[PDB]
């Protein structure tokens, strides 16, 4: 799975991307 996240990704996963979930931005981590 990957997950939309605020502040980063968590340790085990990588960035691969980006979100915007209502006026916010996230990382887009798998």
């Amino acid at each position: 799975a990957c997950y939309c996240r605020i502040p980063a990704c968590i340790a085990g996963e990588r960035r691969y991307g980006t979100c915007i979930y209502q006026g916010r931005l996230a990382a887009f981590c798998c």
